[PDB]
């Protein structure tokens, strides 16, 4: 049940070619959040589909977790994409709470009575 605008098999192939060139900053923290930023190759920006930018700035819009994992951006559980200042568009900011427990929860089905 994809949240957000899933890429097509065609978009996805085009974006996933840049996956090995994405850079991930060290994490830093304040009183409530850990932060990190992800830096995309400028060339990847060219094949990121048009609806993923917001026409106003030139920056990426807020991405859902499914959306940005969709782009090849690979990091651990808990990270939220948030809107920054107006940096270069190829820098994406992420945060997650310090009080993060990172579980894996799956409902499992039984036969009804």
């Amino acid at each position: 049940a994809f949240q957000g605008r899933k890429l097509t098999d065609q978009e996805r192939a085009r974006v996933l070619e840049f996956q090995d060139s994405i850079h991930y900053s060290p994490r830093y923290s304040d009183d409530n959040y850990e932060y990190r930023h992800v830096m995309l190759p400028k060339a990847m920006l060219k094949v990121i589909p048009s609806d993923y930018f917001n026409s106003e700035v030139g920056t990426l819009r807020i991405l859902t977790e499914d959306e940005w994992r969709g782009l090849g951006i690979t990091q651990s559980l808990g990270w939220e994409h948030y809107e920054c200042h107006a940096p270069e568009p190829h820098i994406l900011l992420f945060k997650r709470p310090l009080n993060y427990e990172a579980e894996l929860r799956a409902a499992i089905p039984i036969t009804p009575t």
